[PDB]
C-alpha cells in the first residue's frame, strides 16, 4: 500500500507553473492571484485502508478520504465536482479527477524525502515541492 513515509504534515516550498495549471482548470483571475500566493500544508493520514489528504491554507481548506482503487466524489479547492480515483504506481500516489468530459492528474511521489506533486491539465505541467514538517 501507500508508503508510511507519506504520513505526516508537508509544507509547500516551491511551485512551478501553477498559474497556467489553474488557468487550464478554468479558475478566474482573482482566485488565481490568491492561489499563487497560497503556501498550503498538506496532511496525509490513514485509518485502516482509508487514506485522508487534507490541505490547509488561509485561502482554502480541502479534504479527501479514499481507498486505493475505489472511485469517489470529490470537491476540489476551486469548487469542481469530480469523479476521482487514487491508485499507486511504483509507489507514486496518483490521483485522477474527471468532470464534464475533462481530466486532470496529480501524481504525488517521494523524492529524496521531499513530496513532489506533478499536476497536469491539457498540456500544462505544474510541479509543487513540499518539505516534511
Ligand atoms: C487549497 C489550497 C491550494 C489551492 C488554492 C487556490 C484554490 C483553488 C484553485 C484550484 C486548485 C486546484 C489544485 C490544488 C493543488 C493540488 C496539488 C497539490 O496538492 O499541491
Amino acid at each position: 500500500g501507500m508508503s508510511n513515509k507519506f504520513l505526516g504534515t508537508w509544507k509547500l516550498v516551491s511551485s512551478e507553473n501553477f498559474d497556467d495549471y489553474m488557468k487550464a482548470l478554468g479558475v478566474g483571475l482573482a482566485t488565481r492571484k490568491l492561489g499563487n500566493l497560497a503556501k498550503p500544508t498538506v496532511i496525509i493520514s490513514k485509518k485502516g485502508d482509508i487514506i485522508t489528504i487534507r490541505t490547509e491554507s488561509t485561502f482554502k481548506n480541502t479534504e479527501i478520504s479514499f481507498k486505493l482503487g475505489q472511485e469517489f466524489e470529490e470537491t476540489t479547492a476551486d469548487n469542481r465536482k469530480t469523479k476521482s480515483i487514487v491508485t499507486l504506481q511504483r509507489g507514486s500516489l496518483n490521483q485522477v479527477q474527471r468532470w464534464d468530459g475533462k481530466e486532470t492528474t496529480i501524481k504525488r511521489k517521494l523524492v529524496n524525502g521531499k513530496m513532489v506533486a506533478e499536476c497536469k491539465m491539457k498540456g500544462v505541467v505544474c510541479t509543487r515541492i513540499y518539505e516534511k514538517v
